[PDB]
């Protein structure tokens, strides 16, 4: 009956997990490869290649949803460099849903299944903060390094999937 009331856009001090998520989509070998990743600053929690033709935005969505699922029952601070993802999570998703636009035949909305999955995932974490930071930062700050880590994780996930076959 609605979205998660306690969802916040700022870091919570006591969090169990501080993560970073990134999607990526490029054309490799005359084909669109995508990948998604959830990592800490120093280590990769989860990374996967995604079905061909997957957009960057959708990849972001999937990465985020994954972070949520893995964070179930715990306290999560998750950083995303995607304004699209951040917005969808905080605002657009719940509106689309409550409108009945997500389950309709209308393709005027993109990544409907991802959106639904995410809306469902938002309830898993005990306490949740989805924060947005500009990605690919020149800065040396922990969040910049986190973002770079995630980015590299996703891209590696895709490239690796391509050349293992
Ligand atoms: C091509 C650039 C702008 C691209 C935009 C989408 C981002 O979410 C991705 O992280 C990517 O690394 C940068
Ligand atoms: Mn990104
Ligand atoms: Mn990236």
């Amino acid at each position: 009956h609605g979205t998660r009331p306690d969802l916040t856009d700022q870091p919570i001090p006591d969090a169990d997990y501080t993560w970073y998520t990134d999607g990526s989509s490029f054309l490799q070998e005359g084909q669109r490869r995508a990948g998604a990743a959830v990592t800490t600053e120093t280590e990769v929690i989860w990374a996967r290649a995604l079905p061909a033709g997957t957009s960057a935005q959708r990849a972001e969505l999937i990465a985020l949803t994954q972070a949520l699922k893995m964070a179930e029952g715990k306290k999560l601070n998750v950083y995303t460099d995607s304004r699209y993802a951040f917005a969808t999570a905080h605002v657009h998703g719940e509106i689309y849903r409550r409108r009945g636009l997500l389950t309709s035949e209308g393709r005027e909305i993109k990544n409907k299944n991802e959106i639904l999955a995410l809306l469902k995932a938002l309830f898993l974490p005990k306490r949740l903060s989805i924060i947005h930071c500009p990605g690919h930062q020149k800065g040396n700050s922990a969040e910049a390094r986190g973002n770079r880590m995630a980015d590299q994780a996703a891209r590696e996930a895709a490239m690796k999937a391509v050349l293992e076959t």
